[PDB]
């Protein structure tokens, strides 16, 4: 089910280019403004990261984890593997804040390379997602542009009010750039 997405990306995401890589970061942040609206999430960041990674983080209650009764798999897995993100991705962790512990997993081009597992405590709820466009996928680019990033997301935050939405560029350590919005 899912090779299907890495074979016939653009039936899923349309076109390769920039427009498709940039659609990734859309369809994890549009997740979190669900979040948002169902009323769990005030805060969501968005990160460019060495390499052209993207962190998205929200204080939502976190992806579920509970054993989803038909498989025995962690529903964040049930649900990661459904992920066009996480399949048309060479690398993508999640980071779960839930029952004030933190899991973790990793996968690549969207297959799980270990078993969900916890690694911290925490006192906060929600999601990390962590990716890294597939090279082999996304040729032509793999370099998102901030000013695209810039402008979505603050449609995203008027369009939301209340909800405080976070860019930041750390694709350049000694030079880094944020932009945050806030609308009451
Ligand atoms: C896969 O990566 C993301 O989409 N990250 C953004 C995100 C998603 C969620 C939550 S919390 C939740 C949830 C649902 C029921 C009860 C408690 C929490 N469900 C989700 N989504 C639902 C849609 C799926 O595509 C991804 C996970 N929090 N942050």
């Amino acid at each position: 089910g899912l090779e299907a997405v890495r074979k016939r990306p653009g039936m899923y995401i349309g076109s390769t280019s920039e427009r498709g890589l940039h659609h990734l970061v859309w369809e994890i942040v549009d997740n979190s403004i669900d979040e948002a609206l169902a009323g769990y999430a005030n805060q969501i960041e968005v990160v460019i990261e060495k390499d052209n990674w993207i962190k998205v983080t929200d204080n939502g209650r976190g992806i579920p984890v509970d054993i989803q009764e038909k498989m025995g798999r962690p529903a964040v897995e049930v649900i990661l593997t459904s992920s066009v993100v996480n399949a048309l991705s060479q690398d993508l962790e999640v980071y779960v804040h839930r029952n004030e512990t933190i899991y973790h997993q990793a996968y690549k081009k969207g297959v799980p390379q270990f078993d969900l597992k916890e690694v911290g405590t925490t006192d906060k709820t929600g999601t990390v997602i962590r990716f890294k466009a597939d090279g082999e996928i996304f040729t032509e680019t793999t370099v998102y542009n901030y000013e695209t990033l810039q402008q979505r997301i603050r449609e995203l935050a008027f369009l939301n009010k209340g909800i405080q939405i976070t860019l930041r560029d750390e694709r350049d350590e000694e030079n880094v750039r944020e932009d945050s919005y806030h609308y009451e």
